[PDB]
């Protein structure tokens, strides 16, 4: 009913609407997207490779700086608020801000002709959150088509908008100075009110993260998982998560050949299952080839959306060209990959639960079996590293949509690890004592045995300082390299570098311990 949705258009606002188009096909987003008469980044190219492309502008990544949360009576005592015990984005916004923020993006978007899709962020009925999206540019409508769960006619009868995200990225904020904001854009959130504001940024992204970020809010507090990880399942039904920050060869591990896709990138996990939040892809093209991502490069054709990418002048993609930026993507609903599970985004409990890591200081095994206590500590951690080592920490393996504390995710996590007997593995597939990265022949062997459970049969020894339980041998791996400290001339070399890794782990997780629960958890950690 377009009467319906108008007046709850204008009951957020949104006064003089023109023609609104609601729930486009496909076919429509391009016509939309490709229409004659189209200026500035809303313009849409069409490809060679039969994909439409388009440029967000001067923001080609999230703006973290500019995420707020309304700070009120329902949030007060239940967000993760930035602090100086432990910075995050969680910065919060008085009412009044909102309120003109809100009059700002409902201005911005009256008196415009403009796109609604209505779609779904979670594939369990029961742990779902109805979103309704409105913007004044087509191919935002088409990223939301894509990156949401597409609802059935019969649920488009029904469809309750549970949040709603106005995107504003044509206006700007002019009062950013006196209301102390990081700029004259702005990615807001209120929970009361169910609603995001998008202004300033055209960057797709903030649509996805923003609604995982809320995800990462209501589940937790209802017993739910959600989480930043892939999941895929075998032929008889048993399934696995993967955690791993980029590096970490968390894309190729979880795609294999006899495992159906799940998801990518967002899921939950409630009394039911395994659950996709999203109804499509959100991939980097940088360097992008066919020999080597053959599922993504072939999921690029009529219905994705190619994001920053450059276009040569015969309308080709030089994917290998960052001028735009380094961050290029594209967007897809996820049946254009084909080994994925279907008819929904679900299958049943985890059994298996992996957290990778490329340790470039070359002193995790190559596999270790976690136990609860270990598997919260590295979940916190959220640890990888690059090459003199650098280390990262980002906790549950994506800090930036935390709305609760680390700890809540951790607890909910176990919580259904533990009803279903999943174990936890910390696997390195970075390098070891030789200096140079573990073979992919032993991490593919290694991901095997744990997805098998021989890994559960093998003879079992422990690491010192961080008091890893290790398997002494593995079918099709080298047996050499699971203890890390085999693969250096003397274990002495090992011992220097563990120490050093333990302490930048404990030095990371001080923070947590500003938290009365997660305090004692520093006792399942390093030394
Ligand atoms: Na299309």
């Amino acid at each position: 009913d377009l009467n319906k949705l108008v007046k709850e258009l204008n009951d957020l606002g949104l006064t003089d609407v023109k023609e609104i188009v609601y729930n486009p096909s496909y076919e429509q987003l391009f016509e939309e997207e490709t229409k004659p008469g189209l200026e500035g980044f809303d313009k849409g190219t069409l490809t060679t490779l039969g994909a439409v492309a388009v440029d967000t502008g001067i923001f080609t990544g999230r703006s973290p700086k500019d995420k707020y949360i309304v700070c009120d009576e329902t949030t007060k005592d239940t967000v993760w608020w930035n602090s100086e015990a432990a910075k995050n984005d969680n910065k919060p916004m008085t009412q009044e801000t909102w309120k003109s923020l809100r009059e700002l993006v409902a201005k911005q978007l009256s008196g415009k002709r403009l796109f609604v899709v209505e779609g779904y962020c979670g594939a369990s009925e029961k742990h779902r959150i109805g979103v309704r999206m409105v913007t004044e540019v087509a191919w935002q409508a088409h990223f939301v088509k894509n990156m949401f769960i597409r609802p059935t006619d019969e649920e488009l009868k029904n469809f309750k908008a549970d949040f709603t995200v106005l995107n504003g990225a044509k206006c700007t904020n002019p009062n950013w100075k006196e209301q102390g904001l990081n700029s004259e854009n702005f990615v807001a959130f209120n929970i009361t009110e169910g609603i995001q504001l998008i202004g300033g940024t055209w960057y797709g992204g903030e649509m996805k993260k923003g609604m995982f970020s809320m995800m990462n809010y209501f589940l937790p507090l209802k017993g739910v998982a959600s989480m930043h990880c892939s999941a895929n399942v075998g032929k008889d039904g048993d399934v696995a998560i993967f955690f791993g920050l980029s590096g970490t060869g968390k894309t190729t591990l979880s795609t294999d050949p006899k495992r159906q896709l799940i998801g990518d990138d967002e899921h939950g996990w409630d009394e039911s299952g395994v659950f996709n939040f999203e109804g499509g892809c959100y991939a980097k093209t940088i360097n992008l080839s066919q020999e080597n991502e053959p599922d993504i490069y072939g999921a690029i054709r009529r219905d994705a959306l190619l994001e920053n990418v450059v276009v040569r002048a015969d309308g080709s993609v030089d994917f290998d060209d960052g001028s735009k930026t380094e961050n290029t993507r594209v967007s897809y609903p996820i049946y254009h990959i084909d080994n994925i599970v279907r008819p929904v985004s679900k299958a049943g409990h985890a059994t298996k639960v992996i957290f990778l890591t490329a340790d470039a200081f070359g002193v995790l095994p190559p596999v270790s079996k976690l136990t609860p206590e270990q598997t919260e500590y590295y979940f916190l951690s959220g640890f990888t590293a690059k090459l003199e080592p650098t280390p990262t920490f980002s906790a549950c393996f994506g800090a930036a949509f935390l709305s609760l504390h680390p700890i809540q995710y951790a607890d909910v996590l176990v919580e259904r690890m533990k009803a279903s007997g999943a174990e936890a593995y910390l696997v390195n597939t970075g390098w070891n004592g030789t200096g140079k990265r573990i073979s992919i022949k032993d991490t593919r062997g290694i991901i095997d045995a744990i997805l098998d459970g021989s890994i559960e049969k093998a003879e079992m020894g422990e690491l010192p300082i961080f008091n890893l339980a290790i398997p002494k041998a593995l079918p099709g791996v080298d047996p050499a390299i699971l203890d890390p400290r085999d693969t250096y001339a003397d274990k002495a070399q090992w011992q220097v570098k563990a120490e050093d890794l333990a302490n930048r782990f404990v030095k990371n997780f001080v923070k947590y311990t500003a938290n009365p629960e997660a305090a004692k958890l520093v006792g399942a950690g390093p030394k």
